[PDB]
């Protein structure tokens, strides 16, 4: 039970419990606000703009902002009040002029962060905008700008935006879809209703909280639908000409379009030009508005947005009806994603390995690829939570799913590989950098940022500290290089050929093949340093394979065949005993499993030297299926790379994620093995393979940036997820290694391996090549 006014009190910043009732920006969308608050706190009148009548007025209190002489003080004249009546020239007509400093006004000790937020910007609209947008074309080209911004997955408002406030993936901060289900709650998270606003739904440490938990004054970035944008704008210059102690460092606008107009006229329709027109104006008022209280060279301002939007009609659907049988029994989320669950009630003979199979590869030219959610492609790092249904149907761009037989024209929510998903990023301020573009990153790196610019410590999260610090000009946040726990053996020869009953049989450096030094172990293990002719490799004495091999091949490199007396060949390894070798019986033994090279016999430099390539310290287990994937690449690919890029050094190794948390397994989590024997079956093989960004340079003779591409191939039993795998390995293997593309990141997420540790380049430059997703679009 509630009462009072909001006399004095509109858009305050402490939320107010009982018995007090509210009068904050969301008090509408809890149902919570003092009676009077529409009349007194969202005044319409006269509209938003001075006209020259109302110079030098006579103050009334209906009006929605003033123009009187007395507005300046209070803080809420309309932000074009001294361009109309005192003759200032609007911000967007002012010339650019570097901001070394905050030049602020007194009492302001730092200078504010402000995040405008734009639902469903589109990457492209900056170029294809930039006439109709004049205010954001002198943000984005006098400020630090990116070509676009890479989303999470999936594409969507409410993941998105909470990933901007989090730093973290939609699987970690709970918020997986603008739909969910949690059997554990045993409720339903939708955009219509109230089970949204409880906090249960809500995991991680928002930057609001972060803020007040450190002592910065925040308060939440969340607007009611019902306020204008003209009142959400006043209301943040207003909160601005506060006084110091009541003053926040960080504010948050967001804007609903271009997001609502591009799903009724498609992302670049006639009737969109409006919606970006409105949008430009609406920072054209917070920059007339800066400008007026003399915030404009004080204030940070980030222009980001959630997602893009792609072309998407109701004539490019797919039915699951045409596919599945019984298609009414089970639960579809639809459209550009699919997540499927079973009915509860009378439906025993529900089965996941049925409706998988029904739509595996069924329709030549099909629209959508079904996966087991450990299965997707791990640069998504959308699995680790229950709220993720295990089905998952990852749909084509431009395309919809549903269950059975517009109202639209545009939508998203797909890969966020894709380019019409990709959005914006545009700093502008004392703390960003002058007519600056920088390469285009992570949404989830944004959250550090952020954090750098208002001097907190931030929480634990998904991006990579540093990784960022090119785009400011100073606050910059010195990133330390992971200390190294584990230190290598480096053995010696220590093993007579006849101390090993492996039942195996076979008739018979660190400048060149370890170019950026050793990857550092950051767990506590037991490991081998094993050297040789054309690779070196980290060898693992609990696990008994490398946790990496490194090799370089040059442009100029040979690429051989395994002759006929070395096809079944497996050397012993004298350097490491026959209790950590792995041993030929358990595939022998094991039907279902064979072997693979991690380092390739077919890219050695000599016969003499190819004899190495079959060590057993370089073999590991993989999947008939798998092998042809692995074998292509190692003999066709690789060399194929090698002569593009000037020569190129690769890191292979395994990766272990049974719970598929996106983390390092330790050895208690691994739930497969060889048949009878301790050998371990990895979950996916990964690949680094870096070159020099100057061409012309080679490899291994490379001074300057470092260029780099990388993948995690998931092991499976099968090739289900290509379509075309009946076919010759060079018709699909290398789109199958596009699909699940990674970064370096990802990569030591899941092997616990920290790279790139002696170079000739900032450890900041590194971070920002580690970060790097190569994306083929
Ligand atoms: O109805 C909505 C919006 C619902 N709310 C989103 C959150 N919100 C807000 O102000 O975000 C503020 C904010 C929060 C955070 Cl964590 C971080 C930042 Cl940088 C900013 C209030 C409105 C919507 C929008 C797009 C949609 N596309 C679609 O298919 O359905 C849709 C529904
Ligand atoms: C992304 O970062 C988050 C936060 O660091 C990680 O999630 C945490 O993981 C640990 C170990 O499982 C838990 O103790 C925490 O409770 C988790 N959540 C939070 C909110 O702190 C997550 O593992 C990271 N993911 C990847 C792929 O690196
Ligand atoms: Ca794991
Ligand atoms: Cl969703
Ligand atoms: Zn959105
Ligand atoms: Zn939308």
């Amino acid at each position: 039970a509630t009462s009072g006014s909001c006399k004095g009190r509109c858009f305050e910043l402490q939320e107010v419990g009982p018995p007090d009732c509210r009068c904050d920006n969301l008090c509408k969308s809890y149902s919570s606000c003092c009676h009077d608050f529409d009349e007194l706190c969202l005044k319409t009148a006269r509209g938003w703009e001075c006209t020259k009548d109302r110079c030098g007025e006579v103050r009334n209190e209906e009006n929605a902002c003033h123009c009187s002489e007395d507005c300046l003080s209070r803080g809420d004249c309309c932000t074009n009040y001294q361009v109309v009546c005192k003759g200032e020239s609007h911000w967007v007509d002012d010339d650019c002029e570097e901001i070394k400093v905050p030049e602020c006004p007194a009492g302001f000790v730092r200078p504010p962060l402000i995040i405008f937020s734009v639902d469903g910007f589109r990457a492209s609209y900056m170029k294809k905008g930039s006439k109709v947008m004049p205010n954001i074309e002198k943000l984005r080209s006098c400020g630090t700008h990116a070509p676009y911004m890479r989303p999470v997955y999936p594409t969507k408002t409410f993941p998105n935006l909470y990933t901007l406030a989090t730093g973290l993936y939609p699987e970690s901060h709970g918020i997986v879809g603008n739909s969910m289900y949690d059997p554990v709650f045993d409720a339903s998270f939708h955009l219509r209703g109230r089970e949204k606003f409880n906090h249960r739904w809500w995991g991680g440490q928002p930057l609001w909280i972060t803020a007040t938990k450190q002592g910065v004054r925040a308060g939440t970035f969340f607007w009611s639908v019902s306020i204008p944008h003209e009142r959400r704008i006043l209301t943040i210059l207003q909160w601005l000409s506060l006084p110091d102690n009541e003053r926040p460092s960080v504010y948050a606008f967001y804007s609903e379009q271009p997001d609502f107009s591009g799903h009724k006229y498609g992302p670049f329709g006639p009737e969109m030009t409006n919606p970006l027109r409105e949008i430009d104006k609406t920072v054209g008022q917070l920059m007339d508005g800066l400008k007026q209280l003399r915030l404009h060279r004080c204030v940070n301002v980030i222009f980001v947005g959630d997602h893009g939007m792609e072309d998407v009609t109701c004539d490019r659907t797919e039915f699951l009806s045409n596919y599945l049988t019984n298609v009414d029994d089970i639960t579809l989320v639809p459209g550009t994603l699919g997540r499927i669950r079973a009915k509860s009630i009378a439906n025993s003979k529900y089965d996941p390995k049925t409706i998988i199979a029904a739509l595996t590869c069924k329709k030549p030219d099909q629209h959508f690829k079904p996966y087991m959610k450990q299965h997707l492609p791990k640069r998504l790092h959308y699995a680790n939570n229950r709220r993720i249904e295990d089905i998952h149907l990852l749909v084509d761009r431009r395309w919809h799913v549903a269950r059975k037989p517009c109202f639209f024209q545009g939508d998203h929510g797909f890969d966020n590989k894709v380019n019409s998903m990709q959005t914006v990023f545009v700093g502008y301020g004392p703390t960003f950098k002058y007519r600056t573009k920088v390469p285009p990153f992570e949404n989830i790196e944004l959250y550090n940022v952020m954090c750098d610019l208002l001097g907190l410590k931030p929480a634990p999260n998904n991006g990579t500290h540093g990784s960022l610090n090119h785009l400011l000009r100073t606050n910059t946040f010195r990133p330390t290089m992971p200390d190294e726990v584990s230190r290598p053996n480096y053995p010696g020869i220590m093993y007579l050929q006849s101390e090993f009953d492996l039942g195996c049989t076979c008739d018979d450096t660190e400048e060149r093949h370890l170019l950026y030094g050793r990857p550092a172990v950051l767990y506590r293990t037991s490991y081998d340093i094993l050297y040789h002719t054309d690779f070196e490799s980290g060898y693992s004495e609990i696990f008994l394979m490398p946790l990496w091999t490194s090799y370089t091949i040059s442009k100029q490199a040979e690429v051989s065949s395994i002759p006929e007396h070395l096809t079944n060949c497996v050397r012993p390894d004298v350097r490491v005993s026959p209790g950590f070798s792995q041993n030929c019986l358990a595939y022998k033994n094991d039907k279902q499993m064979s072997y693979g090279f991690l380092f390739p016999p077919y890219l050695s430099s000599s016969p003499e030297a190819k004899y190495d390539a079959f060590l057993v310290t370089n073999m590991v287990p993989m999947y008939p299926a798998f092998k042809r994937v692995w074998a292509y690449f190692q003999r066709v690919l690789v060399k194929k790379y090698a002569s593009e890029r000037n020569g190129v050094n690769v890191i292979s190794g395994p990766i272990f994620d049974y719970n598929y948390d996106g983390l390092r397994d330790t050895e208690d989590e691994i739930k497969q093995y060889v048949e009878g024997s301790s050998i371990p079956v990895p979950t996916h093989y990964y690949s680094i393979i870096t070159s020099c960004l100057d061409f012309t340079q080679p490899a291994d003779k490379c001074d300057g940036p470092l260029s780099v591409s990388s993948f995690i191939l998931p092991h499976r039993p099968d090739n289900d997820e290509s379509c075309a795998s009946s076919e010759d390995e060079s018709k699909w293997v290398e789109e199958l290694m596009k699909m699940h593309t990674a970064r370096v990141r990802d990569i030591e997420h899941l092997t616990g391996l920290d790279f790139y540790r002696k170079t000739s380049r900032s450890y900041s430059e590194i971070l920002t090549l580690k970060t790097y997703l190569h994306t083929y679009e």
